[PDB]
């Protein structure tokens, strides 16, 4: 039996959590009622198991089991259309289907919180399907959230609330912990997205090469062979997740992190603090852990790797070896570069050896192969200072601005809301960023920049409409970045035609948050420059000063709401003009 397997190693508590997550996380349209039911139909089979290992299917395979408890309420295809489908075939395919539909934006209505005084209340009358609701919410909404991290976020969850309702001023401890965490966990999710999108469109061989690079890095101290054994892990891992198997992955992910404790000595010094904690957190902070330090005495790397003679003959040895230490070895003494530039010039070297090596004079061919590694050392380096320099002055706001002017001239296809989400993200870089020393810049920027890029990806995938989005997204996990930056504007775009839908006035923007009042006038600055590719800064924002005159204007006059209608179609006659 395998449910019991992961039953005994998790445990009741994690075990009940990670199923609900499952649950959630295929069918995100399914109400909690039935999924709890499940959830706790599935547990109590379980519970039989662990007694007798042959009871009913208790030899199934978890994919058997889950897919068909699922079944019992996805053949309503009035609710859930596409899923039947999924039903009525058999395993493994059963469950690819089910991987297949899951939405990445779903069509779920906004999340708003009660006040401080009913969630403390249902919160100490029930305390379990008060954090049974938060998994739900946060794993229907994100179907890629790393589950092992989601525990997490819950018990940090539950520490708020507990705190905070026995506080002086509620609203006062908790609002600030639950914003902090909404936001962290954003985050979080973009990241774990990446990984999933690595894995499942490029490869594990593609996957790999990130994850020696990211680790050799955090740890310069380990050895080679001892990385790849954490790397080769790391992947099942991340391989798990992502294709569903949340179990295995939370029980994969202990083992990983209990070992990276034991052999402490031989991996970093900045463990201690992390092996020290409960498990959860244990695990939590070893992924987060700041890069050991470099040691000290360390040879070059053009000894091995571009002098010696051996080179060519190494790498026909075993190429996947040799270049898998290459970039051990470049990564782990340049903390101060991107994940994708070692990629990067890692591509590059390859690449070299292997013209070079079918050459008459292997030695002579790749023996200025560090000269064509500085250009694209500089590339990244500059856009760096540009960007923040502009940053700098524009402030946050303003630079989003200028970033949601310039992708929707490259990428006008694109629905104005990604469009506006998408270049919001591309602007915290910047916040996010700019503020640490060159040393530290660069990982930050385009590590987050290729996160946010990846969301661009996925959310078009969905219903691709340019074409020019598809070739970069699909071209080449590393060089995203690069290709994005070489579009200009789309010289093929066809302006569309104004429309009094195309954009609505009601009056109830001015209950708005202060937030939603600039995502409002920045989802217009988009549809402006939709309509005119060809107008320059001037333009815009003179256009754009009037529209802020007028939600002013009619939100503070005393007529009812209709200078919104009146004044509404007066400013198009303004727009039109410029
Ligand atoms: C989103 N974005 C761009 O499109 C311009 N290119 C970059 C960039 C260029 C090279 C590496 C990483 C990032 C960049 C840099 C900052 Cl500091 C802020 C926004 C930003």
């Amino acid at each position: 039996s395998e449910v019991a397997h992961r039953f005994k190693d998790l445990g009741e508590e994690n075990f009940k959590a990670l199923v609900l997550i499952a649950f959630a996380q295929y069918l995100q349209q399914c109400p909690f009622e039935d999924h709890v039911k499940l959830v706790n139909e599935v547990t109590e089979f379980a519970k039989t198991c662990v007694a007798d290992e042959s009871a009913e299917n208790c030899d199934k395979s978890l994919h058997t089991l889950f897919g068909d408890k699922l079944c019992t309420v996805a053949t309503l295809r009035e609710t859930y259309g596409e899923m039947a489908d999924c039903c009525a075939k058999q395993e493994p395919e059963r469950n690819e289907c089910f991987l297949q539909h899951k939405d990445d934006n779903p069509n779920l209505p906004r999340l708003v919180r009660p006040e401080v005084d009913v969630m403390c209340t249902a919160f100490h009358d029930n305390e379990e399907t008060f954090l049974k609701k938060y998994l739900y919410e946060i794993a229907r909404r994100h179907p890629y959230f790393y589950a092992p991290e989601l525990l997490f976020f819950a018990k940090r969850y539950k520490a708020a609330f507990t705190e905070c309702c026995q506080a002086a001023d509620k609203a006062a401890c908790l609002l600030p912990k639950l914003d902090e965490l909404r936001d962290e966990g954003k985050a979080s999710s973009a990241k774990q997205r990446l990984k999933c999108a690595s894995l499942q469109k490029f490869g594990e061989r593609a996957f790999k090469a990130w994850a020696v690079a990211r680790l050799s890095q955090r740890f310069p101290k380990a050895e080679f062979a001892e990385v790849s054994k954490l790397v080769t892990d790391l992947t099942k891992v991340h391989t798990e997740c992502c294709h569903g198997d949340l179990l295995e992955c939370a029980d994969d992910r202990a083992d990983l992190a209990k070992y990276i404790c034991e052999n402490q000595d031989s991996i970093s010094s900045k463990l201690k603090e992390c092996c020290e904690k409960p498990l959860l957190e244990k695990s939590h902070c070893i992924a987060e852990v700041e890069n050991d330090e470099m040691p000290a005495d360390l040879p070059s790397l053009a000894a091995d790797f571009v002098e010696s003679k051996d080179v060519c003959k190494n790498y026909a040895e075993a190429k996947d070896v040799f270049l898998g230490m290459f970039l051990y070895e470049y990564a782990r003494r340049h903390p101060d570069y991107s994940v994708v530039l070692l990629l990067r010039l890692a591509k590059t070297y390859e690449t070299t050896l292997e013209k070079c090596c079918a050459a008459a004079d292997p030695h002579e061919c790749y023996a200025k192969v560090f000269d064509e590694f500085k250009p694209l050392v500089e590339e990244p380096q500059n856009l760096i200072k540009q960007n923040c320099e502009l940053f700098e002055q524009l402030g946050e706001y303003k630079f989003q601005n200028a970033l949601l002017v310039r992708y929707t001239k490259k990428v006008p296809q694109v629905s104005t809301p990604t469009l506006v989400e998408v270049s919001r993200n591309l602007g915290k870089v910047g916040s996010k960023c700019c503020k640490h020393p060159e040393a530290k810049r660069m990982p930050c920027a385009e590590d987050y920049l290729s996160v946010v890029l990846n969301q661009l990806c996925v959310l078009h995938e969905k219903t691709p409409v340019s074409d020019r989005v598809t070739k970069c997204c699909t071209e080449s996990l590393v060089n995203r970045r690069p290709c994005f930056s070489a579009l200009e504007v789309d010289e093929t775009y066809v302006p569309k035609e104004f429309n009094a839908e195309t954009f609505t006035f009601h009056a109830d923007i001015c209950t708005l948050s202060e937030k939603e009042r600039q995502i409002k006038k920045q989802t217009a600055l988009v549809e402006l420059v939709k309509h005119k590719p060809k107008a320059t800064k001037e333009q815009l924002k003179a256009v754009m000063d009037d529209f802020a005159a007028f939600v002013e204007k009619c939100c503070k006059a005393d007529d009812k709401e209709t200078c919104f209608a009146e004044e509404g179609k007066k400013l198009v006659a303004a727009s039109q003009a410029a």
